[PDB]
């Protein structure tokens, strides 16, 4: 969705690396600026508002002419913005690396829902910083650790269980970068604790997701958590999770994928993902995608439509 | 809903009944009305505004203290009462037969509908009064025809095939009497023509409903229809169904129930209601209804699934 | 409220007077004329919008510094002075009494609520140009005839008998010279028929008057109907009778009163008004208003307390 | 109306246990939740908002398919949960108790009421403390006391004497619990203090309740003031007092019920509550209530009545 | 935008074919109707509304997972097909011929853009069925004339000459189809005669264009009036003309190119076009596009400018 | 605009003039005021609100019959006034002095802009008092200094160099003392340092002039900066500059005007301008804003043409 340094710049200061929120007139200046090919990877001083992101990364702000970019005018980007600096301050990052971390692609949308969760007093981020920076710094792909119920992105629980915590992603509300098109709907399970799952919460899931989402495919993108997606989109879901791997194959950064539970997961992508794993090639993962097969917990739809007639 | 008398009443004049709307100031003046006991059953003549329904139907209209009724002040009450009575002047009915044809209790939802279909220059009812006449008189209870797709009640149509129209019923935005439940959702699904239907469109029929529609049972009231109704309600139109089964056959008006395609209805209200032409007890009947049980067309489900993924 | 030359002038035209509405500019016209006191009671030419009221009437229309009077500019203006014109254009006035007929005083809300009457399709005057014209000249004072509920002024009906229709006056939204306390609360109740009346239908009534109007006197003026009036109130009608029956005296104009049935009326008040018909004072007379006294159909309030229970 | 546990859970912190509102976040994770029956009256950890209240009690909460429960999303839910653990703080509840003080069921309506006042600058309970907390304990069943005009739940004052404070019940302008049946009308009369009342201060409060509210019947539920109800409702008080007096002599908890003042009670009300503190059945008992009976302060509508006439 | 088969149907009647709009609610039935291979190029029948469009062309309607089409609900679209019905039943097409009618793809914002004109009384069109007719079938590609002022589609007049009439097109305000990008300005120059046009009148329209729309490119698809579009959309425009240029080549129909004054088009253009009509490739084409070149009417620019200083 | 003395007026305490802001009724009450031709040029003593500007400045202040002053009752006028004071009260200013210095006209819609800039947390005179007061002596005449970039009035950026900051003047939006013409459009360029500037960096911003603002003449009034002014205003701000030049002459103040880079200002500007240092009169240096020549960087726009096409 964009790079770290959409948002911040660096400061040299006592040894160390500070990190500086963007004044939005900085940005806006930035985007009527006439600058040399060669800086066009550096950042911009304004002279009036500070400096600003490097004139190459003019695409991801939404303008006249642009609509595929942040509303970096909006509240919500000065908040993001101090999400991220915070997170990153805390790392003390050296010379060598301040680079590489800004250049770092992250989501927007998972750092406006965590701006969301702790600006609310009702939730635990609101009372733990160190809660907090955990969960900001798997977002900003700074941290090993997995995103969790307790570091979640977030949004509207709509069912929990002991060992699951379902929750709606509200991107169509968004302020900063929502979702455009008006059709999306999307959903993720989060994993309440790290210890094993017992079959009966595992039914207790797999039963909701077929009573209430029948329409919706139970994938992953091998980060920890279940992705609850339509039919009409797991195709390009394989896409980006294969170029994922691909590319992270060639850097040689980090590329372990958790296929999760196959007795939860939509049954072509657990077989898409294991051939993924194995290093096929897209054609040959992508055809196990569209492979019709079907050979699960039998009777469980069953049991929920009992259960409501009575 | 109500009584054909809270709507209009008869005068004879040519040695043949025609029948009168209401004005609704005075049903308002007969409800303000000390009527004594043995007048409860008569006609209200409010001097001002007209003849009005027997005080008897008081609780039919909503007032201060009843939420139960119809909103008679509304235009269309109007509407509907010219409906009915175009459609009972047309029957020259005789001076044995009114009382019955009145106090014959008739859906104003079904009403309200046709109303807004014979409005719509776009709907074929706006254009031939015979059609209009015959869908009617089937709302009406004076007609042995059976409600099609041309003489539906209508709806917004959902879905549709060669031999079938499903349709989502308005109720919760009707004027007469909405239903009042927020969570309301009904649909039907008419027969286009009554000639054999092919496996095909059967097919084609049952994925819709098991793709789009899956918290959804799919029963029938036995007058040739299917109706979608959600789980959580069948065992209610359980006990309608043969509350108005045993009444038709102690009153011996009219009983027979078309079962409709048993490849369709959902199996347990098949067994229902199959019991309930054997004749069974109340108690025996609903019995199967929550009684487990599981023998379709296989794979149907799937099919519907590939096809979105693409 | 106002002259009835307020509202239209007369027109010799063919050996017969007709009258004609005054525009509301051509009476905007005259409250802004110097006028000799020699023509104070000539009707006024205001040479742009034809002819308006004699400037000695100046008080009965609303201005920047007059409230007492009516709003001369709405179309109720109009419509009031249209109804008063046919009524009086079918008396063929000759010219001896067009001076006694247009001087004569009446109630602008009573004629507000017959416009509201006749210019709705469910009530039986906007059918029926006879009883219209019979409504009307009672209320302008050129008709011996009693007002029934069939020619009652109107208003909404709160409470219907075989012999007695109670109605709510809505002086307080009348648009042409509504009442302006908002304290105000009159009823009216008005005889169905002429024949006489059971004890039964007269206990009805007493039954309800003192349930639900407790706080209210059963008065009459004298004019055949019922005036529910709170008590807060008696005396300054107590006052606007006598003064009306005293007058009526000293110029010889028609002056019966009917009492009413003394089952009904408050038993303070037909003291008052038996001892006015006698020939009394109204210092006499009015101390049998404030007179405490106590001598009734027994238990009636006690009846409907329990049906109520119940 | 809803049981203590619906506001608070009880925490166990230094040897004494402090009662925590809890989050609306929480509840609404709470209803989603998959748990086991054995769970169902256990506290439910939502893990991101906290805890919240035993899922046994999902219908004391509106939902989309529930309006019988309080709106927990509301302010008034979070200071009503508030009142309740301030009052219950102050009682340094012991372990064996906490099941039996949770599981209290007390009327939101009066908590809610009791917020209104406490929040009021012009209201004694801004300024005490002391005051809130009696009037609050009051309204939790935790203390002996009796509700006086001081520490009234509170409304609107329409009188006052001496010796009474009549108030009206806001109930249908509530957020938390309103009453939905907009025909609702209630008062209450608390006494000023607990020293003898005259016969005249009787007399003005009698005069007052059969002029202004004389469609009300003066009953009373025993717990020391009087509650003005229209008659249509006196026999559901009736069956609910009853009940509680049945209740409450199977359970030994607390049942003495204070008849009140004879003159000012409803004599069928008065013999209908004698005879249940005589231990009679319910069948005998409201017997009483629909028996016509009449055998109080002679001619006192009439006084009220001609001072209005004056 | 659209075929011509998206807004009507022919009717066999009296040997010769008549062409009937659709309902909207026919397009929206077909839309959820599930239709055979075969048959997605056969018109379909709603029963209940009519016949509606082969449901081949279901994208050309807009729906909730549809914006590229157009808004069929709208007045405008039963406007737009009247007017397409009128000009295709003035021309009595005969059988053979109606597929290839209807199959026929024009431009919707034209035909919205004649409705504009046509139904205002000040415009010619609004008076003159003939001229109508005549612009209309130029828009459906039933006509050989050329496009003229008279003529033309319309919008706002923003300059006019002896010689030319400059509009400005209000495509962003449509109701049918509008263009989404915000972004968009376009206008065309129409030729009020096709008698030569003086030195002096195009000197007089080459100014303004320089003066008044620098950022402009002026262009021409051939069809014999200007197109006056920003450079940054000329490259697209290239494209779309070549492949209109190369299709007509191969399918055979009519493929004259009119290249305009030399004088008035941009040097670019021309030689882009008649590098075209050479037959050249795209390729080869395009190239002169991009190619900087620099051999006009010099210091015309200058001239508006000292006026302006005056 | 208006001299300082309509914002503040001198205060001697302290051997040391302090300068305070008027309130806005004290300049009403002035209005209203009743003054002697000798103590027109006074400070006026409202009694109520303090002092008051002398009533001579009468005209400077909108009032019902003008409007062509400033809206005093505005809050910018009183964050306008202290402004001034703050700045003036950093010069100590001397008895001497005072006269001159509130006698000195300046332009309130710069000093509006400045207030704009330093109540933004994000302009860098928001954190700068140094900068701040800089700026507004600057404006003030209180300055020797130029305006740069860094103390500009303000206004939107819309294109920016590594030499140029391109402003767009918002006086249309202003409070104070807007632009009344709707069709006013000014832009001004501002240097961003002092050192001499690159032909690239000129090159650049004449580019963007011709591209983007073909219809404006690029002059200036010899203050160090450009201005961007439509064609259709230059004689007028010929005008002005030379009766500034002409008095400046004769009253000996400073009179420097640089006519800045040639290669940059509209050649006939430069003309006019060169003629007026040298002395000549009005008509003589008109004459050459007039005169049509055509003797540049050739080629630049046809270089950001052919990028766009790109």
């Amino acid at each position: 969705m964009a790079e770290l340094a959409c948002f911040c710049y660096p400061h040299l200061e006592n040894d160390s690396y500070k990190f500086i929120p963007f004044n939005n007139l900085a940005i806006k200046a930035m985007l009527t600026a006439k600058v040399d090919k060669k800086d066009m990877d550096k950042f911009y001083d304004s002279i009036i508002y500070g400096i600003a992101p490097p004139p190459q990364f003019k695409k991801r702000y939404n303008t006249n002419d642009n609509s595929r970019g942040m509303n970096f005018e909006t509240i919500m980007f000065t908040k993001v913005a101090m999400l991220i600096c915070e997170a990153l301050n805390s790392l003390k990052v050296t010379q060598a690396n301040v680079s590489n971390v800004l250049s770092r692609v992250v989501s927007i949308r998972h750092l406006e829902n965590l701006v969301i969760r702790k600006e609310n007093p009702q939730d635990i981020l609101f009372h733990s910083k160190d809660l907090l920076l955990k969960s900001t710094l798997i977002a900003i792909g700074q941290s090993k650790e997995i995103e969790t119920t307790i570091t979640a992105e977030g949004g509207e629980i709509v069912f929990q269980n002991a060992a699951f915590t379902m929750w709606k992603l509200t991107y169509l509300e968004h302020q900063l970068m929502p979702i455009l098109d008006q059709n999306f709907i999307e959903y993720k399970v989060t994993l309440n604790e790290d210890k094993p799952i017992s079959d009966v919460h595992v039914k207790e899931l797999v039963a909701e997701l077929r009573w209430q989402y029948n329409k919706f495919a139970v994938i992953t993108h091998g980060k920890g958590h279940y992705r609850i997606v339509k039919y009409s989109s797991v195709a390009n879901h394989a896409d980006r999770v294969y170029a994922t791997f691909k590319s992270n194959v060639k850097t040689g950064v980090n590329n372990d994928f958790n296929l999760l539970d196959q007795r939860i997961i939509w049954q072509n992508w657990y077989a898409f993902t294991s051939s993924m794993k194995q290093g096929n090639t897209l054609d040959v993962c992508k055809r196990l995608l569209f492979q019709k097969m079907e050979p699960p917990f039998k009777g469980l739809s069953t049991d929920r439509k009992m259960d409501e007639v009575s």
